[PDB]
């Protein structure tokens, strides 16, 4: 019957997480995973998420269907966290707005309606990217290309060849954007650059879709968004895909929401009975438990207030394991530049390792990255951190 | 913008939940929708569904993400409930097995593998069916047409026309097929119809994908399986998408599973391989709440127990109201013949009424159906029966 079937590709992370579950090393750290550690090394519950789960279960309620577009409160969640509290486009009812299983869901919904209404669009993603953004987008028979993002040479973006390559795209095309906190590099654009990249989606009359999954890991909230409420403020077609994995600790409960910015409140009627209607044929209405958390965080103030502030907890424990990575490099390798290291943002970090260096890292001291250079800055705490760092100096001296 | 995307029409049921909650009557009954309620007409919390959540809620644990193909837990209970504890097929390892988001997601995943791999099938769907199946085959660009099915002339099966239609499909052709309790029309075949459809299916070469959500409210949980199993032992490479939202009262958690039986290991290694590659692209990885509540209940003895007299409290349910709507009937307009009432299974009944006869029975008494006469029986209960049983003599001798 299915002898025609190839073996899939393969799982990159398992076979990661089981190459270093298997390693012999007792000093081996693990910061390959794309996952919140706390500085006891493990993933955190987050206090408010507690609270919610709590009110969830009393009374354990009937399960009802929620509408396709999910919880109408989850929704409203996801659009005053994008868009501001009360945002002048919210009031004008101009965004259409669903939960959805994840931000991969979210990727997929907008992908799957990108598709039907313009199959004429190429899509780009950065170079590097979540590979997952081209298995959604080649899911839905889009032509995937890469534009131009991470230097090489420098650790920057090549910001020029990047521009210059938009100026090359045609109306409609799609441009797959990191508002912040890159992945995998970490390396963001400024807003005075965002300002210019935005001027030429406009020119080119391109459409912006923003994958943002990382909000408050970031610089903070409001300013994780610059590139989406500019993006906003100029009358761009905009798409975001947004996840509360990361930064509700909510991975497995798979929230997120799609969001389409129009033009008039009659496209907004469009768009988003497309959007409802493309879940439909996909998987019908999303999780209910997840959707209450949510719901309950996002529009609990007090809640929500409390959610903010454990966010920016872990924005400030990356923060300083940044900064306490690099003094030990520069400490100790007296000539080089390591600013990279806290210029970037987000839970990754391009190290600027070479896949050798990476390589040495595995088989000399139980220390598990990615090959681009990837690693995930939360998967360090204290009690690793001089163990990976003197480990890193001996890999890049020599 | 978007000035050329479509309004979407709209789920066309929930707009006649809107209509009904509208209504203004003291006795109003919905009977439209596909929800089973109990003896109160409440939507029930399964007893053994209470003990499973109390358990998530303690402790509070981390959220990670699960598998691309769910909880091994949660698969083994989709698995052994549908093809029997410990069967031969089970233990030769040849069934691929994923958790999904619902049934839905489920016919989804079934159907993007049978366009990645089957390309030149087509699909066939009963006349009629639920129009999801339609909807979703459809949305991953198969060309879905219809089977003969159901019979007006006789409120039975068109057995003959049937056999007749899939004579002429192609090798690999994929038949969506009701293994008991038919939606919308409550009309099943019996054994040796099912024994004589495999039979045409396998001599014609076909690709039987079994959706089966209302598993033990026909007969029992086995007697429902029967074509499935029959398919397994006849050699067939079965597709089957089944869904937990009725029989664990979990619909808005969204569990279902997507099995397909293959040859030989080596097939289930690359089929089922495809499948976490498909579920991949979708949305990742799906919800850990239900599919906690799956595990659970699926593999504790007691629990599994307990659960299992719960459905065939609801199938036992339905069977009463479903006698005593006939008895009421049956006893007031005395030549005409109601065996089909009774000669339905599971939730649904098509009750023969016209949609003239259907309007008027929510413009004279308030009582909500679908146009083609469809009616959810477990919407039915001791307080009303008596109420909706007399509005349907009535609008008949009209
Ligand atoms: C035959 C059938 N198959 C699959 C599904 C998918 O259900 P899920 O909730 O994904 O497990 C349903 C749902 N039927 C419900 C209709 C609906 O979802 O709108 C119903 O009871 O009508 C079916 O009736
Ligand atoms: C982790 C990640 C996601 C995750 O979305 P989920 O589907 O919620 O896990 C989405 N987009 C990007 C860029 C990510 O890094
Ligand atoms: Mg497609």
């Amino acid at each position: 019957m299915f002898e025609r079937i190839d073996y899939y590709a393969g799982d990159p992370i398992l076979g990661l997480v089981e190459k270093f579950a298997a390693d012999n090393n007792p000093d081996k750290v693990n910061l390959g995973i794309g996952i919140y550690y706390d500085e006891s090394g493990v993933m955190p519950v987050l206090d408010c998420v507690k609270i919610a789960e709590q009110r969830i279960a009393d009374p354990i309620s009937p399960r009802p269907y929620l509408p396709m577009a999910g919880l109408p409160g989850h929704r409203k969640g996801c659009q005053e966290l994008l868009f501001g509290k009360d945002a002048p486009v919210l009031k004008d009812g101009l965004v259409a707005t669903i939960a959805t299983i994840g931000g991969s869901g979210a990727l997929k919904v907008g992908a799957e309606f990108i598709h039907e209404w313009f199959p004429q669009s190429k899509c780009y993603v950065s170079d590097p990217t979540w590979g997952n953004h081209i298995a959604i987008f080649e899911g839905c028979d889009i032509e995937v290309g890469k534009y131009p993002y991470y230097d090489t040479a420098t650790g920057g973006i090549k910001f020029d060849e990047m521009i210059a390559f938009f100026e090359t795209l045609n109306k409609d095309d799609v441009l797959l954007l990191h508002p912040c906190c890159h992945n995998p590099t970490g390396v963001d654009l400024t807003r005075e650059q965002w300002d210019t990249v935005l001027n030429v989606i406009q020119e080119r009359e391109l459409i912006p879709f923003m994958d943002i999954a990382y909000q408050g890991f970031g610089e903070d909230m409001d300013s994780d968004a610059y590139a989406i409420r500019k993006a906003v403020d100029m009358g761009l077609p905009l798409f975001v895909s947004n996840s509360f994995s990361k930064n509700l600790s909510l991975y497995g409960e798979r929230v997120g929401g799609l969001s389409v910015v129009c033009p008039t409140v009659d496209e907004t009627e469009r768009v988003f009975g497309q959007l409802n209607s493309t879940v439909r044929r996909i998987y019908s209405s999303p999780p209910s438990h997840g959707g209450r958390v949510v719901d309950i965080v996002m529009n609990d103030a007090a809640l929500h207030e409390q959610w903010v502030g454990e966010v920016y907890a872990m924005r400030d424990r990356i923060k300083s394991m940044r900064t306490k990575l690099k003094s030990v490099l520069e400490a100790k390798i007296s000539g080089r530049n390591f600013d990279y290291l806290t210029a970037q943002n987000g839970m990754f970090s391009f190290t600027g390792l070479t896949p050798e260096q990476v390589e040495r890292l595995q088989s000399e001291f139980g220390i598990y990255m990615i090959s681009n250079s990837r690693m995930c800055v939360a998967g360090l705490n204290s009690s690793n951190i001089d163990y990976v760092a003197n480990a890193m100096v001996d890999v890049l001296k020599d």
